[PDB]
């Protein structure tokens, strides 16, 4: 609640379980996670008045997904854009100060339509946090790059386990 | 609407641009694709008896995903297992006979309340179509690890464009 910027040295660190500490949040590690730094977070503002984040990852056009998907016709996976803001709000939860590893729990409505090409700059993640409790916290969430609006998801929702081991 | 089994030798090859032809659907390479067979594929029955598809993906402990999602904690991303389900719905539109290149539309909603862990054997995935028409398919799906049920998406859709390069 108290650092409002990540870095992306931050978010390996994090992904190590090294920010959060034994058995809390983590970010995916590389190739999986889709966030260079976290520019701001916070608990209040967003759209609900509950906190929001605004996050970037950098785009390059030797970025792995840009040759498997799809061969001759490059493209940014919409799931991955949609994988980044389940990350954010698993991100957020850590932040907060809750115990517990990450699982995306699912959505609400997701909606792509426009495209990450890879002669793009950047995409930007905006994250509005609607609702917090198990843990878990409920979000809308839309993608951007270079300032034009591309994805959207309504009722993003992420939770915190303990317990991952006796289902 | 022929054939109704593919391979993975037959995936790859559509991942090429190869099996549907220029300019018209191609499956992910690897490592975003998420098939390594579709054991079934027809355009009736599934439960709005518009048509269907059974696929599966095996699971060793060795993919990509499972070592940095997450670090000492490893589980498929359901990002994935949801991708899975529209790299499924834009292979029928391409294995229909319509023109053009897919792009993932987006999800009605999107649950995730069980896991593939690395010891798991088999996923599989059941998508009911539910509607095609843009050329686009909207349908419903299932993913499950050796017999059980452990993410749902309805809603699925996924169009396909003959042109991409002037949004
Ligand atoms: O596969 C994800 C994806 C989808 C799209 C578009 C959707 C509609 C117009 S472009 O851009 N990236
Ligand atoms: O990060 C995605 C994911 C989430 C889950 C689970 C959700 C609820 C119980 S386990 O499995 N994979």
């Amino acid at each position: 609640t108290k650092q409002h910027a990540f870095t992306r040295e931050d978010l390996l660190r994090c992904s190590r379980g090294e920010l959060f500490g034994p058995g809390n949040a983590q970010l995916p590690a590389p190739n999986m996670l889709m966030i260079d730094r976290i520019v701001h977070i916070s608990d209040v503002g967003g759209k609900y008045g509950k906190g929001e984040l605004v996050a970037e990852l950098d785009i390059n056009p030797d970025l792995w997904f840009f040759a498997c998907h799809f061969e001759g016709d490059p493209v940014m996976p919409g799931c991955l854009g949609l994988d980044a803001m389940w990350q954010l709000v698993g991100f957020y939860l850590g932040w907060q100060g809750n115990p517990g590893r990450g699982r995306a729990l699912g959505s609400g409505e997701v909606k792509f339509f426009g495209q990450v090409l890879p002669t793009a700059k950047k995409v930007t993640y905006n994250i509005h946090i609607k609702r917090t409790i198990l843990v878990l916290a409920i979000a809308d969430g839309t993608v951007s790059v270079d300032g034009r609006e591309i994805y959207s998801a309504e009722g993003l929702r992420v939770g915190l386990f303990t317990s991952t081991d006796s289902f």
